[PDB]
C-alpha cells in the first residue's frame, strides 16, 4: 500500500493549493524576498491609514486602530472556515460520513488549523495580509492598545516554534487533515469510521516525512507533539476573546454582522 | 538509533521501572480481575467500610481521603525521581534542567501510572489490598468530589490502549524528556535523549502491539490530554487552597506548584 499513501498524499496535496489563496510555498518568496512585487508594509498608524487607501484592504466597515484590525481577523477567519470546509471535502471518505458529525468535525477543527496555516504567513517580524500583498509588523500588531496587544503575540510566539519544523505545503496538506478527522470531538454519533481515516491520513503523514525529510529525526512525532500545543492555545484564545466580549462596549456591530461572525 | 540499541535500550528502562515502582500494572491487573483467593482487596464504598478498612488494610472524610492521596504522590514523586535519574543521560544534563523536567513531569507520570491501579469501577489503594468505588470518591462533598473523577474519565480511556509495563515505562521516559518545559536551559540535549526514545518507543509498540494500527500516534495523542488535565487539576487545588486552610501540602508538592 506503499503506492496508496504516497497517491493519498498527492490527492491531498493537490486539493490543498486549489483550496487556499496563498500557499506556504509562495508566502515563503515574498516573506524572504525571493519576482519583484513588494508588499505594503504596515508598521504604524499613518501607513495603517495609507494601506486601506492603496491595497484596499478588505477592512473597513468603531472608529479605534486596534478594534478595526481585531474585526479584521475576524473577517479574514470566516472566509478561512469556508475555505477549510471545502478542502474538507476532498478527504477520500469525509463527505460519506454521518452529516452531523462533519459539522461537529468542521465546528472543533477550524481553530486548530487556521492557528497552523496562519504560520504559513508569519515569520518573527510580521504578517503576511491580502494574499501577500501587504504585510503587517509583528511590533505593531504586539503594540496594540489593553488587550489587542496580547491578544496578537502568542499567535506569532506559536508560529515561530512550528515553522522551525520547516513542513512544505504537501506536508501541511496531509497534517490538516489529520487535525479535521479527531476522533474525540464531543457530540460525534459515529466514532470509528472517523478514527479508520485518520488512520490511514497518520499512515500518509508517516510515509510523506520520511521521503520528504529523510535528515529530521522523529519529525513524525514532533508534529503529533504540536497537535498537543494546538489544543492548549485553542483553550487560550477562547479565553480571551471571553474577556474582550465582558470588557469592551466598543464592540458595536450591526447583530446581522454579529450573526455572521457568532462562531 | 539501530534496532539492537533500542531494544536494549528498551530492556534497560523496562528493568528500571520495576525496580523503581513497587507496584505494577501487571500486578495491578491481577488483583482487579481476580479470580484469585490470596490477593482479593478489602472494598470500601461508603462511610462505614471506610471505618472497617482502617482496622483491616491498615491505610472529616473527604479531607482524609485527599490528605491520603497527598501522602502517595509524595510518595509517587520519589519513585519517579528514582526512575529518571536511571534514564540514559537524564543525570547528566544541566542540574537546574533536571529539576524543571521533574517538576513539570511528576504530575503527567502521576496520572499516566494512576490509570493502572483503576478501572470503571474503581482504584487500587494501599498498594493493591484495597479497593475505593469510583462513586464513593465522586460523592464526597463540596470540591473534592469532582476532584477524584476526572481522573476516572482519562483512565478509561487510557486503558482502551492496552499498554503492558514495557510500553509505559519507555512512555513514561519520553514524559520527562520534554524539551517543551518552561525554563528549560539547554533544550537540545533533552531533545537528542528523547529523539532516542521515541524511537525506541516507536520500535517497542510496532514489535509487542503489531496488530494495533498507529498505537504510536495514538499515545502521543494522549500526552495531549494529559497537559489538559493537570491544568484543571491546579486549577482545582487552587480553589480548595483558598476554602480549606484545616490542609497544608507535603513540602515538595508546594515547591512543584510554585508558578
Ligand atoms: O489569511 C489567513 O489565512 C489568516 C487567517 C487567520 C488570521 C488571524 N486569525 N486570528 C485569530 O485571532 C483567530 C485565529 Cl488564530 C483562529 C480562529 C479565529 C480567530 C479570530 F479571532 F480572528 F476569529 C489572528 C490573530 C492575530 C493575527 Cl496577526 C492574525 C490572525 C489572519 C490571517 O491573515 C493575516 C491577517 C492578519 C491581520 C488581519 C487580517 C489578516
Ligand atoms: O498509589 C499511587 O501511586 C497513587 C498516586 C496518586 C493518587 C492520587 N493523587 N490524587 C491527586 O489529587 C494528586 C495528584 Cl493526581 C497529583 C499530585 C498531587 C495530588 C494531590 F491532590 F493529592 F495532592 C488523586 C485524586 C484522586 C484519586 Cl482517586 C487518586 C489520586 C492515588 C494513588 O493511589 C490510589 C489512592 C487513592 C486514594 C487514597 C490513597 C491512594
Amino acid at each position: 500500500e506503499s503506492a496508496d499513501l504516497r497517491a493519498l498524499a498527492k490527492h491531498l496535496y493537490d486539493s490543498y493549493i486549489k483550496s487556499f489563496p496563498l500557499t506556504k510555498a509562495k508566502a515563503r518568496a515574498i516573506l524572504t524576498g525571493k519576482t519583484d512585487k513588494s508588499p505594503f508594509v504596515i508598521y504604524d498608524m499613518n501607513s495603517l491609514m495609507m494601506g486601506e487607501d492603496k491595497i484596499k484592504f478588505k477592512h473597513i466597515t468603531s472608529k479605534e486602530v486596534a478594534i478595526r484590525i481585531f474585526q479584521g481577523c475576524q473577517f479574514r477567519s470566516v472566509e478561512a472556515v469556508q475555505e477549510i470546509t471545502e478542502y474538507a471535502k476532498s478527504i477520500p471518505g469525509f463527505v460519506n460520513l454521518d452529516l452531523n458529525d462533519q459539522v461537529t468535525l468542521l465546528k472543533y477543527g477550524v481553530h486548530e488549523i487556521i492557528y497552523t496555516m496562519l504560520a504559513s504567513l508569519m515569520n518573527k517580524d510580521g504578517v503576511l495580509i491580502s494574499e501577500g500583498q501587504g504585510f503587517m509588523t509583528r511590533e505593531f500588531l504586539k503594540s496594540l492598545r489593553k488587550p489587542f496587544g496580547d491578544f496578537m503575540e502568542p499567535k506569532f510566539e506559536f508560529a515561530v516554534k512550528f515553522n522551525a519544523l520547516e513542513l512544505d505545503d504537501s506536508d501541511l496538506a496531509i497534517f490538516i487533515a489529520v487535525i479535521i478527522l479527531s476522533g474525540d470531538r464531543p457530540g460525534l454519533l459515529n466514532v470509528k469510521p472517523i478514527e479508520d481515516i485518520q488512520d490511514n491520513l497518520l499512515q500518509a503523514l508517516e510515509l510523506q516525512l520520511k521521503l520528504n525529510h529523510p535528515e529530521s529525526s522523529q519529525l513524525f512525532a514532533k508534529l503529533l507533539q504540536k497537535m498537543t500545543d494546538l489544543r492548549q492555545i485553542v483553550t487560550e484564545h477562547v479565553q480571551l476573546l471571553q474577556v474582550i466580549k465582558k470588557t469592551e462596549t466598543d464592540m458595536s456591530l450591526h447583530p446581522l454582522l454579529q450573526e455572521i461572525y457568532k462562531d
